[PDB]
């Protein structure tokens, strides 16, 4: 009446057989979850990470956060212990109730954040953390130093492919091999949770999936829709909060809300909902938006990552970002150069993917030199765009990375234009441009071919 639960999205228990291989059971299950964009997988019962920690020495700077709907918030940015938080987040809650923590049930404070978001009376606010692992508050995984000497028991998880620190290097990822800075990005964060702080609605940077898991603590409650509905998503999301998409100024500027399910099931979009409870994990598919809050005190920890079926979807994302005017967190071209450039190191099933998705990025690639230089740009040159800082790379216009190419007039000192934006970069005549590349197409076919190579072994 008041909330309406989505329905429930699919929960996975696999053998230890299945569970062993991550990027097996991923793509094994595939064909369903990314019907309802998230789904939980509950480990096979012996698989128990340790978890250690003192609660007094690891602190964390806290965010502050409004609980209204459809209010603007940011994506990314006094100080707690891990103890001091625990505290002030189980007397908030016991005090929210009048009840001891454990004793509210999930169905009411799951109702009661909705009720109390839609209301202009309520103004509670709450407290979380959000950051990568540093040395005041490492990863809840065990990981290798030479300071502090293992237990066995840590030992036997350091290199489970499902220690989200090891998820982004392992072979059937496509991270793998890559070179750039972009600790945000592949590196897991972690997020200390209270109840009702919440994630706001939101798909991945370059529509990657993540898996999330919740080490300890009381649930995390989810909601999620398929990858398919994302557009329609976001048109409901125009039509109610069109302050959200006014052009973001930094990356670090996204805007993002809270919004009741119920509003995005009353427009058909398909919606699901699941309680992730301490030891489960959640994944999210690409372009998978997913939003939801915390039931009491807790701590999570996730990860980004691109398998081989993300490949296309990731040129697709770049493109829509283009359109969009969107900064990028990476060169989708330059990640595929450089696992071209490693072809022999290559995973072979990698090797056939990155393959096609080469071939495809050489077919644009020489599209669009043929149309720049039917403009008149005739002089050009070799340059090195991974040497350039990335906000110096950026198209002047679509502000997409530039990687493969890009124009420059010696009027502009440092400023460039991809390919499909040459008309956008000052008023000189295109003789005076050059097209700058960092590859020649006699280049790239050998490169794609080593590709070939390694993928007919
Ligand atoms: N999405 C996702 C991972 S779960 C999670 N994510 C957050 C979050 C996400 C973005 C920015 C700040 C916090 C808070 C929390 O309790 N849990
Ligand atoms: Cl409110
Ligand atoms: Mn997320
Ligand atoms: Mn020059
Ligand atoms: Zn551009
Ligand atoms: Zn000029």
């Amino acid at each position: 009446s008041m909330f309406l639960p989505p329905p429930e999205c699919p929960v996975f228990e696999p053998s230890w057989e299945e569970f062993a291989d991550p990027f097996a059971f991923i793509h094994k299950i595939r064909p369903i979850a990314e019907q309802t964009g998230i789904c939980k997988v509950r480990p096979p019962p012996d698989w128990q990470p340790p978890f250690a920690c003192d609660v007094d020495k690891l602190h964390f700077t806290p965010r502050i956060q409004r609980l209204n709907e459809l209010e603007a918030q940011t994506r990314v940015k006094r100080d707690y212990t891990l103890r001091t938080f625990g505290e002030m987040a189980d007397a908030f809650k016991s005090d929210y109730f009048n009840m001891p923590v454990h004793m509210v049930p999930t169905e009411l404070v799951e109702k009661e954040f909705w009720r109390l978001v839609s209301t202009i009376e309520e103004d509670v606010t709450v407290e979380y953390g959000a950051d990568i692992a540093s040395k005041e508050f490492g990863s809840g995984f065990p990981v290798r130093d030479g300071k502090i000497k293992l237990s066995p028991e840590e030992e036997e998880y350091l290199d489970s492919g499902w220690n989200l620190n090891n998820m982004p290097v392992m072979e059937q990822s496509v991270l793998a091999h890559i070179t750039a800075d972009i600790c945000g990005m592949k590196l897991p964060w972690l997020y200390v949770g209270m109840c009702f702080s919440s994630f706001c609605w939101h798909i991945e940077d370059h529509w990657s999936y993540s898996i999330n898991y919740l080490h300890w603590g009381e649930p995390k409650t989810w909601y999620g829709v398929p990858g398919y509905a994302a557009e329609q998503l976001e048109n409901v999301m125009k039509k109610l909060a069109p302050e959200l998409f006014v052009s973001q100024p930094d990356l670090l500027h996204q805007l993002v809300t809270i919004m009741n399910p119920n509003t995005l099931m009353t427009h058909e979009v398909p919606v699901y909902r699941t309680n992730q409870c301490a030891g489960e994990f959640v994944i999210t598919f690409p372009r998978a938006y997913h939003s939801g809050f915390n039931q009491g005190f807790n701590f999570a920890e996730a990860v980004n990552f691109c398998t081989v079926d993300w490949l296309p979807l990731g040129r697709q994302c770049v493109e829509h970002y283009r359109l969009l005017h969107r900064y990028c967190v990476f060169s989708h071209d330059e990640m595929i150069c450089k696992m071209a450039s490693k072809a022999d190191v290559l995973d072979v099933v990698v090797a056939s993917t990155v393959q096609k998705d080469m071939a495809i990025m050489i077919e644009d690639e020489k599209a669009l030199r043929e149309t720049v230089r039917k403009l008149g740009v005739i002089d050009s040159e070799r340059m090195d765009f991974e040497l350039l800082p990335d906000d110096e790379r950026q198209c002047v216009k679509c502000k997409t990375t530039c990687f493969m190419s890009a124009i420059s007039c010696s009027c502009k000192p440092g400023l460039l234009v991809c390919l499909h934006h040459v008309k956008e970069l000052c008023s000189c005549p295109p003789y005076k441009y050059k097209l700058r590349y960092r590859y020649t197409l006699d280049d790239l076919y050998p490169m794609m071919n080593a590709l070939k190579l390694r993928a007919e072994s």
